[PDB]
């Protein structure tokens, strides 16, 4: 009784825990409501921490369900996580990468 990582894979970098399975956000047991665009965004990052992602590659993970939308809204979205990390302190995770993308440090 304790973690189990089957049936519900979570994801836990820099103190972030998303419950890939319950849809669910966690810091420091806080639950972040994330939206459809939002959540995946974050889990991107979040899996992907150490891998800087381009917009573009999260445009096509996020919005590469028939969206048709510039990439551009990307980084609109990410400021956006911004502020809803800001309580969490959970902003600064995403790195800006000017020209290319957002990575997790």
């Amino acid at each position: 009784m304790g973690h189990h990582h089957h049936h519900h894979d979570i994801i836990d970098v820099n103190g972030i825990t998303i419950d890939k399975n319950a849809f669910k956000v966690t810091v420091n047991g806080a639950e972040i409501e994330l939206t459809k665009t939002e959540y995946d965004l974050l889990y991107l990052l979040a899996e992907n921490k150490n891998h800087v992602m381009q917009r573009e590659q999260i445009l096509n993970h996020v919005w590469g369900y028939n969206s048709e939308v510039e990439t551009n809204v990307v980084d609109v979205y990410i400021r956006y996580l911004r502020n809803k990390l800001k309580p969490y302190d959970r902003d600064k995770m995403i790195e800006t990468v000017r020209g290319v993308g957002y990575v997790i440090r």
